[PDB]
C-alpha cells in the first residue's frame, strides 16, 4: 500500500526460520525480489542478537564472496526482538520497536508464524491487539499443521478468522517441491482449455499421482504422527482434484478460482474405509542405501506403528459434469519415481485411450513465488477457510477410523509401485454407465 | 461374400513380392488371419514354379521348425503363372487358371499390382476385361507412386477408375513403420475427443513431425527421383493433417471420414516457395557408420543432386474453424531422434501451452493390418482419387518449381534437427489475431 514493508519472523529461532526462511528472504532481497524498504525483525524468547542469527543462519544462505554487500546491507535491514508469547509488555516492545524503524508507523506488516501451531491462539491474539499496523496492510502467514481433523482444525480457524479477515490469512504449504506451484498454475490452465471436454460423457476416471521414491529417512518420527493422508493427500492432491473439477471461474480474482474449488469440494461425500487403501513401506533386502531401512527400521518411528506411508482413495464429485466418475488419489513415499502426474481416461468406440498432465520436476521456485505472492496480495495458491474445512470433513471419519481400529496397514517393499491391492481398487471401480 | 478368396501378385517374381508380400501372407495365414479357403496365384513374366518362390522367398519367412506343416500347407494353396502384361492370351491363361482351382469361379479375386506404375495402365486393362471374378468382388491393390504431380497422378487415376468403382481401388503406403497405421487411428480417436477445442479460437500452431534418425543407406538413388515432399509429406503428414482439422464425420463409414478428409484437402491453397526450407544432409566427420557418409557420399545418387532430404512448410486450412491458422509440416531423414509426434499450441492468459500427441514408436502391424482392411474391405486407411488429386494440387506448383529452379537445398549435418531456417520459419509464423 506504499513502500515500506516489516517481515517479521515469529519464532526466528527455530529450524525452519534458520534452513528456509530467512535463506529465501535474503535470495528474494538479493535477486531485487523485495520492496526496496524492506526491514526484517525476528521474535523470539531465546536472547539473541541479528549476529548470533546470522552465524547459525548464513551457511544456509550460498553466500558468495562477491554478494557480501548486499549481504551486509541485508543484516543492517534486521534486527530481534525477544519476548515471550503471551507476554503483554513482550508484544509492547515488539510493536514500539518496529513504530521506531523508518516509516514504521506507516508501514505494511507481514507477520510469519514460524511457531508450532499450539502456540498460534495466543500470537493471533497479541498481534491483534498490540502489533497490527494502523495504515499499512497486515498479513499472517499460518503453518501447517491446520489442525489434525475437523474439529482441531475448526477451533483454530474460528480463532484465527474471529481476529483477522480472510484477506489477512494466508495458509501456507510447500514441503513437497520446488516446483510445487507450477503444478497448481498449469492445472489452473489446463481446466481453462479442457472445460468443456471435461465431462461424464468424455471421462470415465480420473487419477492423481504423487510418488516419492526416498523414505522417510531419519524424520519418520515427525511424519508418524500425521500420516500419508494428512501429508500429501488431504491438502495437496485434494486441491488439484478441486483444480480438475471447478467450472469456468467468475474470473481470474483469487477468490473467485477458490469459490470455485470449495464449490467443487461441497459435493464429495465422505471417503469411507473400503474405498481405501493403506500401505506402509518395508527395507529394500537387495537393494542398498536408506532402501536397506523400512520405515520401521527409522529409530525415531515409535515402534509398531501402523501410520500408512501409501494411501490409494477413492472420491467422487456429486454433480451433474462429474457423476459416478471415480476420481483416484493415489500418493506414497518409497516407491519407484518421482512422479507428480493426472491422467484422465476416456470413453472408447474402438485398447482405451487417457490423457496425461505431468509437471516435468518464472525462475522464482515454489516457496519464494508464495512469499512473494503474500506480498503482492495474491492469495491464489493457499487454502480459504472453508476449503480448509471441507477437506477435513471429506477426510475425518476415515482418520478417525484409523486412529480408532489400528488397522494393520498394507506393507510394499521400499522401490515398488506400492501394494497391489491399490491396483485392485482402481480396476474394481471400473463404472461404465 | 463367400469363403473362397484368391491373392493374386501380378509380379511375384520382384523385391516387393519376395521381401514383403509372400512373408506377410504366410503370417497371416499362419497366424490363423486368412480366410480358410484363400489361394495365392503369382503371376509374372520370368518363367518360374512355387519351387523357384519358396527358393528365394522363404529365407524372410521367419520359418521356425514346429511351422513346418502349415507352411507346407500354405504353399500347397500356392501357385504360379508366366504371362505378359499386355498380351492377351497370357491373361487367358491366369483367368482360366484361376477358374480352375476349388470354387474358383465364384470366389473372391484381390490382385495385388506388385508392379511399378509404369505398366500399370495395361494391366488394369487387361484385368477389367479378362480376370475380374463374376460373383466374387474385385479388388485392385495400387502401389507408389501414384504419379509424381497433379498431371500424371490424375492420368493413372482416370484410368484405373474409368475401369473400377472407388470400392475397388486400394491405394496402399506402407514403408514408414510398423506402427504406421496406429497414427491414424489414434488421431481419429483425438478428433473425436477433441472436437469441440480444436479452434482458432484455443489453437495458435499445429506443427506435424516426422523425423528419422537413419539416412537414405545405400539407396538414396531410388530416393532421388521423388524427393523428401513426395516420400513423406504430399502423402502420410498431410493424411494426418487432415485427420486434425476434420469435422465430425457422419459416422465412422471409411467414406464419411474420407469424405470429412477431403473436405479438409479443398480449403488448403497451394503452397508456396517462400513458406517451404528445404535441406540437404551432409556427412558426420566426428560421428562414425553410416554417419560419417552424407547424402552425396550415397553412390546411388546422381552427382550434384539438389533434392531436398528435409523440408519444412506452412500451410493454412480456410474455413471459419481454423484461419490464419498454421499448419507446419517438418519432416526428414538423418536426424537427432526417430519422433513422430503432433503438437498444438494454445493461446495463453499467463510462458506457453502446449497438447502433444505422440506415437511410442492390435498385434497386427501397419501393412498386415492393411491386407487385412482390403480382405474385410475397410477402405479407412486408404487414400481416395479425390483425396490424392488434392493432395497433388496443394503440392504440384512447389514440387514444378524445385524441379526448374534447382533451389540448392540447405545443408545440414547428419544427426542434427535440421536447418536452423527451418526453425527460423517456424519462429516466423507467430501469426497473433
Ligand atoms: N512439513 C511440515 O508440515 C513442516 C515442516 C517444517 C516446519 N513446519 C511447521 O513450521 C512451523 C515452525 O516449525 P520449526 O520447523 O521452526 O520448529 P521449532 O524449532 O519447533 O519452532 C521454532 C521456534 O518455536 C519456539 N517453540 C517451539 N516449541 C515451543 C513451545 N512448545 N512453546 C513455546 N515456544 C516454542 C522456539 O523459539 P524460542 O525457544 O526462542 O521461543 C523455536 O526456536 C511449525 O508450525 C511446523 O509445523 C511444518
Ligand atoms: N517406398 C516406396 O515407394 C516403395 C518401396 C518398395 C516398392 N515400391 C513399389 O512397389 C511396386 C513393386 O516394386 P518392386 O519392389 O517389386 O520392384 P520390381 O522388381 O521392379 O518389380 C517387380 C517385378 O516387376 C516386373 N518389372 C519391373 N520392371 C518392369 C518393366 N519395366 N517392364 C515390365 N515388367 C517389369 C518384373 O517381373 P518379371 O521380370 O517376371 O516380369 C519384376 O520382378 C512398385 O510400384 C514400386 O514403386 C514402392
Amino acid at each position: 500500500q506504499s513502500d515500506t514493508h516489516i517481515f517479521i519472523i515469529m519464532g526466528a529461532s527455530g529450524d525452519l526460520a534458520k534452513k528456509k526462511i530467512y535463506p529465501t528472504i535474503w535470495w528474494l532481497f538479493r535477486d531485487g525480489l523485495l520492496p526496496e524498504n524492506t526491514f526484517i525483525v525476528g521474535y523470539a524468547r531465546s536472547r539473541l542478537t541479528v549476529a548470533d542469527i546470522r552465524k547459525q543462519s548464513e551457511p544456509f544462505f550460498k553466500a558468495t564472496p562477491e554478494e557480501k554487500l548486499k549481504l551486509e546491507d541485508f543484516f543492517a535491514r534486521n534486527s530481534y526482538v525477544a519476548g515471550q508469547y503471551d507476554d503483554a509488555a513482550s508484544y509492547q516492545r515488539l510493536n514500539s520497536h518496529m513504530n521506531a524503524l523508518h516509516l514504521g508507523s506507516q508501514a505494511n506488516r507481514l507477520f510469519y508464524l514460524a511457531l508450532p501451531p499450539t502456540v498460534y491462539e495466543a500470537v493471533t491474539k497479541n498481534i491483534h491487539e498490540s502489533c497490527m499496523s494502523q495504515i499499512g496492510w497486515n498479513r499472517i502467514i499460518v503453518e501447517k499443521p491446520f489442525g489434525r481433523d475437523l474439529q482441531s482444525s475448526d477451533r483454530l480457524s474460528n480463532h484465527i478468522s474471529s481476529l483477522f479477515r480472510e484477506d489477512q490469512i494466508y495458509r501456507i504449504d510447500h514441503y513437497l517441491g520446488k516446483e510445487m506451484v507450477q503444478n497448481l498454475m498449469v492445472l489452473r490452465f489446463a481446466n481453462r482449455i479442457f472445460g468443456p471436454i471435461w465431462n461424464r460423457d468424455n471421462i470415465a476416471c480420473v487419477i492423481l499421482t504423487f510418488k516419492e521414491p526416498f523414505g522417510t529417512e531419519g524424520r519418520g518420527g515427525y511424519f508418524d504422527e500425521f500420516g500419508i493422508i494428512r501429508d500429501v493427500m488431504q491438502n495437496h492432491l485434494l486441491q488439484m482434484l478441486c483444480l480438475v473439477a471447478m467450472e469456468k471461474p467468475a474470473s481470474t480474482n483469487s477468490d473467485d478460482v477458490r469459490d470455485e474449488k470449495v464449490k467443487v469440494l461441497k459435493c464429495i461425500s465422505e471417503v469411507q474405509a473400503n474405498n481405501v487403501v493403506l500401505g506402509q513401506y518395508v527395507g529394500n533386502p537387495d537393494g542398498e542405501g536408506e532402501a536397506t531401512k523400512g520405515y520401521l527400521d527409522d529409530p525415531t518411528v515409535p515402534r509398531g506403528s501402523t501410520t500408512a506411508t501409501f494411501a490409494a482413495v477413492v472420491l467422487y464429485v456429486e454433480n451433474e459434469r462429474w457423476d459416478g466418475v471415480p476420481f483416484i488419489l493415489r500418493c506414497g513415499k518409497a516407491l519407484n519415481e518421482r512422479k507428480a502426474e493426472v491422467r484422465l481416461q476416456f470413453h472408447d468406440v474402438a485398447k482405451r485411450n487417457e490423457l496425461v498432465i505431468r509437471v516435468q520436476p518464472k525462475l522464482p521456485d515454489a516457496y519464494e513465488r508464495l512469499i512473494l505472492d503474500v506480498f503482492c496480495g495474491s492469495q491464489m495458491h493457499f487454502v480459504r477457510s472453508d476449503e480448509l474445512r471441507e477437506a477435513w470433513r471429506i477426510f475425518t471419519p476415515l482418520l478417525h477410523q484409523i486412529e480408532l481400529e489400528k488397522p494393520k496397514p498394507i506393507p510394499y517393499i521400499y522401490g515398488s509401485r506400492g501394494p497391489t491391492e491399490a491396483d485392485e481398487l482402481m480396476k474394481r471401480v471400473g463404472f461404465q454407465y
